[PDB]
Order: C-alpha cells, then sequence, then structure tokens
C-alpha cells in the first residue's frame, strides 16, 4: 504494497525534475518559442472508470478497456463529472486523522488511453511520459506492464517509456487514488478533489541530452552591466566533441552569445563535474524585466557536435532583475517594492481544479487593470503556463511548496517530525528544480499553515544555499521565525495588536519595531473578502506608504471557490461547502473572492483598484500634485483628466498630458475657474486614463482617480410661500393629513406612518418604521453556527440583546396645527424582556408645498451592543426602473469602504443597487447621500440607503442568492448611520472603533417629496 | 448674524419659536443655525440646534451659544467631567461625577489668558436658580471672550458686570505636540459640516 | 545631565560645534560636568547639550564620555535626533503618529522612527508635549504609544515651570510678567512659560 500509506515512499521510478523542456531540433524554432514536434499532448479524450477502493479494481483493467467505462474529457478531476462528492472543508482534514494511514474506502480513478507512437520514436532516444497533476498519487502501467508511481499532486510526474512502448497503438492505466500519505500534506482551504487534473504530454530526448540548466544574471552597482550566467547538465554519451552554445536575443537579435566543452572548474579533492559546463555572456545596459515593465530577452541552450551538429536545443525567456533584502528592505533591481499583491487559488466553477489558458489569462487582466502587481500561489506550484504568462505580462510571484498540515495538533506535528522530513523535502525541491528560471518568481514559500518545524529550518536553509537569488519566506510558527527572510504574517491588522499565546498577530507598524528585528514586513494574507467586505482596506494602504518597511501585502483572495450546480429546471446555481452531501463541511468560508467565479467583480475590488493605485495626488490652491509611485517607468501612457462639477452638474473640465518620473512629481495648475451660479458644493474629481491600448488594457482605462471639496456656498435662499395650508382630520385610532391630491395617514395605536397616497394611489406596502438591524454580513457572524454559537461575533451579541426581535411600545403620539403646516411628534421605546435598548423621537412636519420634514433622535442603552444601523425603513408600492441619486457611487459602498467611490449624480437600473453575493446578506448601500429620487419619490437629505426587491428578514432567511425572490414592491433602507463592515479577518470582530455606533445619542433628518 | 427666519406657534401644550440665521463674511456664508425653542407648561426652555458651517472655511474653534447672565452666585454645580479644566484632547484624567466649586475655581488663571475653564461630558449644570440640561461642554466665569481675547496679562483682566456662559454642544482640542504650527489632530477639528445639538433651561 | 552647550541662534545651529577651534571650549563643559557628577546614581544618561545641530566636536565628545564612563548612555538630539553622536533616538516635539518631513532633520512620526531601514535604537523624546497656556491636548495619545511600543521608552515632557517673573504694579501689587516686561527687546513674549506648573508652583 500500500504505497499510499507510506510517506517513505513518495514516488517509484520517477525521472528527476528539471525546468520546462520541449526538445526542439532546430534552434530557431526553440528561439520563437513555436511549438516542437518533440512534444506532444497526450490531452483529449479518455476512458475512466470510478471504483470505491483499490482492492476493487479488476485486473484485467491491465490488459484491456473495462465495458462499463465512460468516456470522459482528461484533464478533469473526477467530481465535476458527477462520480463522487467533492468535500469542502477548511483546516479539518477530510479524512481520519490517522497517519500515515487513509480510509479503507478510497475513491479510485481508473483512467485509461490508447495511443500511438511514431516508429520514429522507437528508433533512438528516449520518450518519457509527463503527467503534471495527478490528485493523490498513482501508479501507472504501460501495455499492461508496470511503470511507476507517483505523489504530490502539484508537481509533475515524468517516467521513461522508452522501454514500454511499441510501434503504432499502445495503452496507458493510470489508478489515481483520491486520498494518500500525501494527503497530510494537502490540507489547504480549497475543495478537495482528485483526478488527472493537468497536462499529460509524451517527449522524446535525444539518448545525449540537456538533463538541466540553471540561468542567473547578476549586475554591477547602478544595472548598467550585467552577466548572464547558465550552468546547463547533460546526461549520456559524454565525449571531447561536445559543446553547449547559450545564445541571447532581444527579439530578433542576438545580443550575446558563449560556446564551451563540458567539464566544469574543480570543485573538490575528486575534481569537477564533467558533464556540466557554465556559459558566462556580458550584456551591457540590458533593459530590465520588472512588473511594470516586463523586458525579456530569449536565451537558446544549444547542445551540439563542436563540428555543427544539434543534437538539441532548449530555450527559456530571461528577465534581467536582481532580488535582494538590504537594510531591511525588499529591493528588486536596486528600489524597494511595493507589493499590491492577491493569493489567487487555481479554480473554475465548471471545471474544478483545471486550469485554462484564458482563464488564466483572463485573471491576469484582470489583475492588472485593478492595479494588483503581484501574486502569490495559494498554496502549492501551479500549471506550468502560470508562470509564462506571468513572465511576460508581468507580475511578481510567490512560488509555494505544496505542504499544508493546518489540521494537525498542534500544527507543527508532522513538520517538526524528521520522519517526514524527506517527503516535505520532495514538495520543496522538485518545485525550486522546476520554476527556477522564471524571472516572474522573486521569493520562495515554504509552504502554509504548517506550524514552524525543524524540517522547515532544514529546507529553508537548502533553498538558500541551491539559490541565491531570492528570499525565502514561510509564515507559519508565528510568521517571523527563523525559517523567513520576511516577516509574513497572516491577517495582523494595522493599529491593533491580538496578543495570542506563542504566536501573537501584532499590529504591523508595532512588529517591525519589536527589540532586535531588521526584517521587511509583507502581509502573505490580508484583508479577507468574504461576502461584504474589505471594511478598513485603506487603512492598510496608508500605513504600507507611510512606513518603509511595510512593503505591502497579498489580498485574500482572488477568487470564490464556488461550483455550479444546476436545479430541476436545469439552470445553474452557486454552489458552497455542504451542497454536495459533504460532511463534516465548512460552508461558504470558500467563498472570500475580490470577484465571483465566473470573473465577475464584486464591489471591493473597485476599493482595492483605487488603494492600489500607483499616482498619489495632493490638491493647493489652483494646483495639483501627481506623485508617481512607480520605481522604474516614466508616465508615457498617460493623462489626467479633470472635471468641476457643482452638485452632479458639470460646470469646467480638461486634460492635461502627465510626463512624471518614476517616484516623481509634477505640478499642475488648474484653470481660471467660473465662480458658481447656484448654491452647493464644487468637486473636483481627477482621473488618469491611459490613451493607448497595452497588452493588458483598452485604450482609456482609467487607473487612478480622486476627487476633493472645492468651494461651497450654503442655500441661504428661502423656499417661496405657499398657497396652501394641510388640513388635519383625527379619529380615536388615526391622525390624517391632506393637502391637495396628497394625504398621509399616521395611526394612532402605532405611532407610524402607515400609508401615503399621491393623486389617490397608495404608495406604501408596510409603515414606515425605525430599524437598528442588519440581515448579517458573513464577517458580521464569523464562525457562529446554530450547532456551536460563537458568543463574541457582532450576529449573536445582537441576537441575545434583542435586537433582532424587540418591539416598538409607543409612548406618545400627537399632532398639531401650524399657521402653515401639521406636525406630528412621535417617541417610541425598543424593549426586550424588560430591557429599553432605543428610544426613538421624532417629528414629521408637512407643509402647505406637500413636503414632509422628518426629525429623528435615538437614544441608544450605553450596556446593549452597538447596533448595525440607525434608520428607516419600507416597503414602497412602487416598482420603479431606474434608481438616481446624488452621493456616493455608483457601485455599493459602507462606511469602512467607500474610498474608491465618488460624490456625484448617479442614474442605475434598479437591479444593479442589489450585489449578489452567494450567502444573501445586507448590501448594496450607498453613503454620503443628499437626495435619493425613485418613481415620484424624491428623499433629501445626509444618509446612507439601500433599494430592492429584498427585504432585511428575506436576506438574513436565505442562505443563497438563487432562492431568494422578489417582493411585491421596493424595500427602501434609509439610515442616518450605518456600521462599518469589517474584513481584517471573518472570524473575530473586525469593525474598527471608529466605525462602530457607538455615541449613544443619534440625529438624523430627511425630507420626503414628490415630483 | 443675519436673520433668515424668526417664526412663532402654539401648539397643544406649549409655544414654539423657530429661527434660522447665516452667518456671514465678504459675502460668504461661514455658517448657517436652526433653531427651535421649545416652552411647555412646566416652565422649560427645549432648544434645538443644528448648524451647517461651509466646507471650505477653516473649522471653528467650538459650535455653542453664549450668554451675559445679569447674576452672579457663588458656587457652580454640575454633573459632568471634572472637576478641574477638561478639554476633547486633555480630559482623560478628569472623572464623570457630581462636581460643585466656587464660581473662581471655574476660571484658569494663565497668566497670557485665552479661552479657558471648559468642562465637557456635562449632562447637567446648576448656576443661581438657573439648570441647563444635554450633553454639552461649558464655561462660566465672569470674563467676556472678547476680554480674554484683547487682554495679554491676567493682572490686567477685570470682573465684568453678571456672568459670562459659554455652552457648547462641540468645542475644537487644543493640540499642544507643539505651540508654533498647528497641533490639533484630525479626530479633535470640527470638519463634519453638520452639527445637531439640544439643550434645556429651566428654573431650580 | 546636560553639559552647557547651546548655540541654537547660529546659522547654520552646527557653525560653531562643527569647527575645531570651538572644539576646546566645548570639551570642558562635558568633561568638567563628568569629573564632577559621575558618582551620583541618580544620572543615568548624560547628554552633550542641546540644539547646537550636529559637529565633528559633538562626534568627539560623545567617544570621549563612552571611553571614561562606560556605565551610563550617552544622548544627544542636534543634528535630527538620530546622529552618530547618540545611543539614544531622541527627538523634541516628534507627534505620534504624525510625520513633520522637514529637509535635513525631518521630525518622523515616533512609531515609524523605531523602524526606519536599519534603526535598532531605543527611542525617548528629550521634549515632548509643549505646556504653553492651556495645552497638553493629545497628551493620552502619546503615553498609549509608549505602552504599546517596548522601543518607545517614554520621555521628558517640556517642560516643568513656566519662567515668568514677579514685578510690582503702582500700588505694590505682584503680577506675572513674561518676555519684553523689562523694556528688553527683542523679546520672545510668553513662550517663556510652558510648564506644567505656574512659577509660583501652583498647578496647571
Ligand atoms: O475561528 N477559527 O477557529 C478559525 C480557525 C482557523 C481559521 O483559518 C483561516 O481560515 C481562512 C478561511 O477563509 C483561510 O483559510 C485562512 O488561511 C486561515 O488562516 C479561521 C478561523
Ligand atoms: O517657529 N519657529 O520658527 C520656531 C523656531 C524655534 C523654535 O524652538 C523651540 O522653541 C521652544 C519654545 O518654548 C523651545 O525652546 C524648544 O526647545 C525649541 O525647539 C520654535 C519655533
Ligand atoms: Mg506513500
Ligand atoms: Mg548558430
Ligand atoms: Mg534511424
Ligand atoms: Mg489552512
Ligand atoms: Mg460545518
Ligand atoms: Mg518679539
Ligand atoms: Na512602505
Ligand atoms: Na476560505
Ligand atoms: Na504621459
Ligand atoms: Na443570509
Ligand atoms: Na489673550
Ligand atoms: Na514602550
Ligand atoms: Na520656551
Amino acid at each position: 504494497r500500500r504505497d499510499w500509506e507510506n510517506p517513505g515512499v513518495t514516488q517509484l521510478n520517477r525521472l528527476a525534475a528539471h525546468p520546462p523542456f520541449a526538445s526542439w531540433r532546430n534552434s530557431e524554432e526553440a528561439r520563437t518559442d513555436r511549438p516542437s514536434q518533440q512534444l506532444r499532448s497526450l490531452n483529449g479524450e479518455w476512458r475512466f472508470a470510478w471504483f470505491p477502493a483499490p482492492e476493487a479494481v479488476p485486473e484485467s483493467w491491465l490488459e484491456c478497456d473495462l465495458p462499463e467505462a465512460d468516456t470522459v474529457v482528461v484533464p478533469s478531476n473526477w467530481q465535476m463529472h458527477g462520480y463522487d462528492a467533492p468535500i469542502y472543508t477548511n483546516v479539518t482534514y477530510p479524512i481520519t486523522v490517522n497517519p500515515p494511514f487513509v480510509p479503507t474506502e478510497n475513491p479510485t480513478g481508473c483512467y485509461s488511453l490508447t495511443f500511438n507512437v511514431d516508429e520514429s520514436w522507437l528508433q533512438e532516444g528516449q520518450t518519457r511520459i509527463i503527467f503534471d497533476g495527478v490528485n493523490s498519487a498513482f501508479h501507472l502501467w504501460c501495455n499492461g506492464r508496470w511503470v511507476g508511481y507517483g505523489q504530490d499532486s502539484r508537481l509533475p510526474s515524468e517516467f521513461d517509456l522508452s522501454a514500454f512502448l511499441r510501434a503504432g497503438e499502445n495503452r496507458l492505466a493510470v489508478m489515481v487514488l483520491r486520498w494518500s500519505d500525501g494527503s497530510y500534506l494537502e490540507d489547504q482551504d480549497m475543495w478537495r478533489m482528485s483526478g488527472i487534473f493537468r497536462d499529460v504530454s509524451l517527449l522524446h530526448k535525444p539518448t545525449t541530452q540537456i538533463s538541466d540548466f540553471h540561468v542567473a544574471t547578476r549586475f554591477n552597482d547602478d544595472f548598467s552591466r550585467a552577466v548572464l550566467e547558465a550552468e546547463v547538465q547533460m546526461c549520456g554519451e559524454l565525449r571531447d566533441y561536445l559543446r553547449v552554445t547559450v545564445s541571447l536575443w532581444q527579439g530578433e537579435t542576438q545580443v550575446a552569445s558563449g560556446t564551451a566543452p563540458f567539464g566544469g572548474e574543480i570543485i573538490d579533492e575528486r575534481g569537477g563535474y564533467a558533464d556540466r559546463v557554465t556559459l558566462r555572456l556580458n550584456v551591457e545596459n540590458p533593459k530590465l524585466w520588472s512588473a511594470e515593465i516586463p523586458n525579456l530577452y530569449r536565451a537558446v541552450v544549444e547542445l551540439h557536435t563542436a563540428d555543427g551538429t544539434l543534437i538539441e536545443a532548449e530555450a527559456c525567456d530571461v528577465g534581467f532583475r536582481e532580488v535582494r533584502i538590504e537594510n531591511g528592505l525588499l529591493l528588486l533591481n536596486g528600489k524597494p517594492l511595493l507589493i499590491r499583491g492577491v493569493n489567487r487559488h487555481e479554480h473554475h466553477p465548471l471545471h474544478g481544479q483545471v486550469m485554462d489558458e484564458q482563464t488564466m489569462v483572463q485573471d491576469i487582466l484582470l489583475m492588472k487593470q485593478n492595479n494588483f502587481n503581484a501574486v502569490r500561489c495559494s498554496h502549492y506550484p501551479n500549471h506550468p503556463l502560470w508562470y509564462t504568462l506571468c513572465d511576460r505580462y508581468g507580475l511578481y510571484v510567490v512560488d509555494e511548496a505544496n505542504i499544508e498540515t493546518h489540521g494537525m495538533v498542534p500544527m507543527n506535528r508532522l513538520t517538526d517530525d524528521p520522519r517526514w522530513l524527506p517527503a516535505m523535502s520532495e514538495r520543496v525541491t522538485r518545485m525550486v528544480q522546476r520554476d527556477r528560471n522564471h524571472p516572474s518568481v522573486i521569493i520562495w514559500s515554504l509552504g502554509n499553515e504548517s506550524g514552524h518545524g525543524a524540517n522547515h529550518d532544514a529546507l529553508y536553509r537548502w533553498i538558500k544555499s541551491v539559490d541565491p537569488s531570492r528570499p525565502v519566506q514561510y509564515e507559519g510558527g508565528g510568521a517571523d521565525t527563523t525559517a523567513t527572510d520576511i516577516i509574513c504574517p497572516m491577517y495582523a491588522r494595522v493599529d491593533e495588536d491580538q496578543p495570542f499565546p506563542a504566536v501573537p498577530k501584532w499590529s504591523i507598524k508595532k512588529w517591525l519595531s519589536l527589540p532586535g528585528e531588521t526584517r521587511p514586513l509583507i502581509l502573505c494574507q490580508y484583508a479577507h473578502a468574504m461576502g461584504n467586505s474589505l471594511g478598513g482596506f485603506a487603512k492598510y494602504w496608508q500605513a504600507f506608504r507611510q512606513y518603509p518597511r511595510l512593503q505591502g501585502g497579498f489580498v485574500w483572495d482572488w477568487v470564490d471557490q464556488s461550483l455550479i450546480k444546476y436545479d430541476e429546471n436545469g439552470n445553474p446555481w452557486s454552489a458552497y461547502g455542504g451542497d454536495f452531501g459533504d460532511t463534516p463541511n465548512d460552508r461558504q468560508f470558500c467563498m472570500n473572492g475580490l470577484v465571483f467565479a465566473d470573473r465577475t467583480p464584486h464591489p471591493a475590488l473597485t476599493e482595492a483598484k483605487h488603494q492600489q493605485q500607483f499616482f498619489q495626488f495632493r490638491l493647493s490652491g489652483q494646483t495639483i500634485e501627481v506623485t508617481s509611485e512607480y520605481l522604474f517607468r516614466h508616465s508615457d501612457n498617460e493623462l489626467l483628466h479633470w472635471m468641476v462639477a457643482l452638485d452632479g452638474k458639470p460646470l469646467a473640465s480638461g486634460e492635461v498630458p502627465l510626463d512624471v518620473a518614476p517616484q516623481g512629481k509634477q505640478l499642475i495648475e488648474l484653470p481660471e475657474l467660473p465662480q458658481p451660479e447656484s448654491a452647493g458644493q464644487l468637486w473636483l474629481t481627477v482621473r488618469v486614463v491611459q490613451p493607448n491600448a497595452t497588452a493588458w488594457s483598452e485604450a482609456g482605462h482609467i487607473s487612478a482617480w480622486q476627487q476633493w471639496r472645492l468651494a461651497e456656498n450654503l442655500s441661504v435662499t428661502l423656499p417661496a410661500a405657499s398657497h396652501a395650508i394641510p388640513h388635519l382630520t383625527t379619529s380615536e385610532m388615526d391622525f390624517c393629513i391632506e393637502l391637495g391630491n396628497k394625504r398621509w395617514q399616521f395611526n394612532r395605536q402605532s405611532g407610524f406612518l402607515s400609508q401615503m397616497w399621491i393623486g389617490d394611489k397608495k404608495q406604501l406596502l408596510t409603515p414606515l418604521r425605525d430599524q437598528f438591524t442588519r440581515a448579517p454580513l458573513d464577517n458580521d457572524i464569523g464562525v457562529s453556527e446554530a450547532t456551536r454559537i460563537d458568543p463574541n461575533a457582532w450576529v449573536e451579541r445582537w441576537k441575545a440583546a434583542g435586537h433582532y426581535q424587540a418591539e416598538a411600545a409607543l409612548l406618545q403620539c400627537t399632532a398639531d396645527t401650524l399657521a402653515d403646516a401639521v406636525l406630528i411628534t412621535t417617541a417610541h421605546a425598543w424593549q426586550h424582556q424588560g430591557k429599553t435598548l432605543f428610544i426613538s423621537r421624532k417629528t414629521y412636519r408637512i407643509d402647505g408645498s406637500g413636503q414632509m420634514a422628518i426629525t429623528v433622535d435615538v437614544e441608544v442603552a450605553s450596556d446593549t451592543p452597538h447596533p448595525a444601523r440607525i434608520g428607516l425603513n419600507c416597503q414602497l408600492a412602487q416598482v420603479a426602473e431606474r434608481v438616481n441619486w446624488l452621493g456616493l457611487g455608483p457601485q455599493e459602498n459602507y462606511p469602512d469602504r467607500l474610498t474608491a467611490a465618488c460624490f456625484d449624480r448617479w442614474d442605475l437600473p434598479l437591479s444593479d443597487m442589489y450585489t449578489p453575493y452567494v450567502f444573501p446578506s445586507e448590501n448594496g448601500l450607498r453613503c454620503g447621500t443628499r437626495e435619493l429620487n425613485y418613481g415620484p419619490h424624491q428623499w433629501r437629505g445626509d444618509f446612507q440607503f439601500n433599494i430592492s426587491r429584498y427585504s432585511q428578514q428575506q436576506l438574513m432567511e436565505t442562505s443563497h442568492r438563487h432562492l431568494l425572490h422578489a417582493e411585491e414592491g421596493t424595500w427602501l433602507n434609509i439610515d442616518g448611520f450605518h456600521m462599518g463592515i469589517g474584513g481584517d479577518d471573518s472570524w473575530s470582530p473586525s469593525v474598527s472603533a471608529e466605525f462602530q455606533l457607538s455615541a449613544g445619542r443619534y440625529h438624523y433628518q430627511l425630507v420626503w417629496c414628490q415630483k
């Protein structure tokens, strides 16, 4: 045997790891990166049968196809084809913890393929098969004979089939185990799936071949000169006539070249490597690589006889860059980086863990368009094309070993155990051997959430010895252990310390200066974008810009891991943990992305775009100061557009070319402006626009923006006198006010506005009443469960306090006739089990112009948990197509997540006012609004609001968006005040004190009128 | 102050006065103050104040009311922070309790006179037969702000007739990280744009 | 214990302290202080003076002390507070969170200053929170930071007692005088009164 229950056996007959090969036989095709006739794909239609345990597989399958097998596409994860269920568990392992054993019932995928091999491949050289990703462990047979075995789901397994194959038809048999001892090191927080989920290929190499090659680029002090050093190793027939020529190209121009015979310098008393050769090429004024300008060269490595026969050629894209930590700072090409990063899992809602070029490209475009410059491979080596794309489009990468043992207790139980050193070593070393020549990889990581064990210290040192060009990081065991060159915490807050024993999460600003500490700090995970979140994001960015050693971080995370399911009617819907019968499970914790699984953005993405801008601005008088945060390029594809508007109405605008050097400034003086007609606030908005398309953005792409309030002329102009006075009519149960075509009815038993008529049409489906709660966000719930309440979560604190069930008690309701209006005065108390939680006192003044001015003053008991909101709500009878407001927008914005929003006049379709979070909650709020228009109504004031076809009650009771149903009418929530949403993490309260409603007394006012 | 509105209405059990004023300079409106005074059968006068402050004017030193009371009394008694002078950014040492001091203890004799003697977090203030209730900051003494500002040495101050009372809904921090560059932290500047406060003046 | 050397009014501030011809006079002010006070246990830190920029004479005297008395650290604020003549980062009036990036001698936020690239020393402000008049606004912000950051080890408030002097009026009664009140000019008026206590020891 049971090799899959033995961590001492992680492979049998597997070839050594090495950088990407294609064995070209023509150097120009190697130079151009064209396809090679010696590298074939075996992707396509294969045969597959599912078995409940390896003991159930029939021997016959080795020799021939099973009649009951299906033909399926490979690569794939078998759960995506319905064979068995994917499981969504976060920390707790999906199997009983009893290493190194796995369950007797262990889903086994039997894959097979009959394929052709040309005779020419068998007349010479070696033919190997490569499986880029097999989850979790597998045995391979060729033509009925056993070839070998492999573990590690995330790196390639290569086997020499030379002696097993025959001309023409051949048949592969692959028996894939879902669970193996490798599973104890694969406990990442993601769907647990299995299968042959990365490409399968066949590669022909000559008998005398390039078996490995390492490319290094070293520089002089100002990066005006470099030496490219390429060490090449061969296997096979070593003879004096062999040579290696390494040539370096910048496009179609050859910039350098060197040729040498094999035989490295003397290494020790026994000599040197007669099978290795190191070529050193001098390159003057090299064009440097960065995420800003991903300049690349092409190195071609030719193995050939001295007299001119090319044996084979391999090759790679080279990016000239130096990565080093000096004086506490991580520098790239001598300048300190500011990492605008994101963690990105390999996830597709239809294909599972199978990646494709299109999806990868789509992700890199969106990342770049949203001002990200870096990505962490949470938490494993990625599909090979990912690196190629990050080298070409330009993203800094953290390459991470596939080692995560989160569910152990304590977390380092395996990583501190020498018996697991061998299995861990292969996960680290084979990754470095495969990905060490990609310029996009700038930092190596030892894996994730596996505590800190002595195995990490050994491996940290192994990487530092083999590759001195990149720092090594690892967060386990407290984020600043001896196994990391970078303090790289997860979810450490900006100012707040969380002093957990043994592994405290200090405020990042305090962490940098602890006694004796000198390393740079880059969070490996920060701001958990689960549901309506990212509150407090701007606090991180202000700190990063202020403190040199705070060099950024990687947002958690890029894309929700939701999967598509289909209902009885055949309509697709987004599913999360437990939706496949999987249990135990961790429900919606698999959805923490800035974008939905189909790549549609969540609102939080625009907040990240704005805080991660590369241009900063300051305003002084008529002067705008632009500062560039690029380190290497000048602003050669950018112009500044500016607009001054009065409450939404444009008054003046222009454009100015931007010419700012990296880290430089440009002062721009705006024109003499037209002093405004009417009253209101003037606002200046500026945007940086890229006129020319790029490889990653369209012409006109906006990359940065900022707004400022300019002059304000408060209105002192009196409204005209009205030719009318509203009339009051009273009964024991109501106060009715009439003014022309308008009527208002106040219920004297409840003390609320129960109905309004315009003309003779009823406007309300439910009365206008105070609201102190919200349908809880993922951050309000945290890890709380019905089955296991977490009393410290906001939602539980509100529930326990009775907020959700408190009943309004009427303390007063009066009506008075004024000179030109009717005034209704009310007071209510909300209580629970004898405790008065809130007191609401209001006045409603309806004048002869038909406007109703509502004044609200609320008292909140200092000892009840601060409430989610202080506002009013009602179900309007009308359903209108559009929503138009003067306030922050156009996207959803909350108090602690509104920096990206701009004050202007926005107008959207109603549905755009609802955000379809998979797990429904309060959503769609827009803050800082001065006027709201819907149908015939207009509300004016200074408030926050949401408007949609779904009640807060319905959102709190429904757990999946596809189950919500539009209600009659439109539910309007208009808040004087609304609590922050939080998001530094999604398992402990994270709303900062300044965003909690703790003032005790609150005042707000609204005018509701028609038009 | 330029008057925008002054009306009176009678309600079932009270009289309501409504006023609106604008404060201007060189044709710019700096602040707009809207108030209601509601006088009831109990003799209590409830004052509601809603102020607007133009966004482009420097944030103001305070948002309150003031008057010169005709009489002088021996003690000042309040339910709020104290007993000593305290300001928004310098009130951590003060305690919420019922305090009672002689009127002169309500004036701090800084050699170079200025605004002084405020107490914050006050829910009730008693002076002679008067009582003010709300959630405000106040100072009370024999010297007008005008006098303090015009006088550079404490020995030249003279007690005015009566008692000057400044009652603030909001008051700016005093700063002090240095005394040569603005040092009041943003969180203590009156930059909210719209401010509301309410007070009840009654007799005791 | 601080040597009597302050040349604040020079332009630039280190004009004399960077001049070897002034090394002898400066040296006597440091050496004679150490010879006098080195046996007192209350003295825990020596200081090279105040507001005299940073000149090579400071570096020479810093080493002299280190050599003769290894038992006490040496500090000195001039020249940017973190020069080679100080074992403690000891700025004056650096704020808690806000940087003041003056050219050549910036005053960083203290929290940020601790972590600048390559910095490892403790930080104790030689002067902070200027208690001139109605002041000390934001004092709590410093103490919250000192308790949260191990390397922020406190500071010396500026300052203990107002430097006012007594003058007598026509009637013979005393009053508190400041700059210019003796016919002295030029003068810096009330900037001599920055204490937590009045000159007569009554507290502010
Ligand atoms: O509340 N807990 O006990 C708890 C324990 C472990 C947690 O792990 C956290 O889960 C996150 C869920 O999206 C991510 O997987 C993150 O990597 C991890 O640290 C989060 C919460
Ligand atoms: O504003 N200035 O130009 C200015 C120049 C020098 C200043 O020096 C400051 O004065 C303080 C006044 O009590 C103290 O003497 C302090 O030691 C000194 O740094 C303060 C302000
Ligand atoms: Mg094994
Ligand atoms: Mg050639
Ligand atoms: Mg042949
Ligand atoms: Mg984990
Ligand atoms: Mg569960
Ligand atoms: Mg003078
Ligand atoms: Na930084
Ligand atoms: Na998760
Ligand atoms: Na430009
Ligand atoms: Na819900
Ligand atoms: Na004065
Ligand atoms: Na400390
Ligand atoms: Na002074």
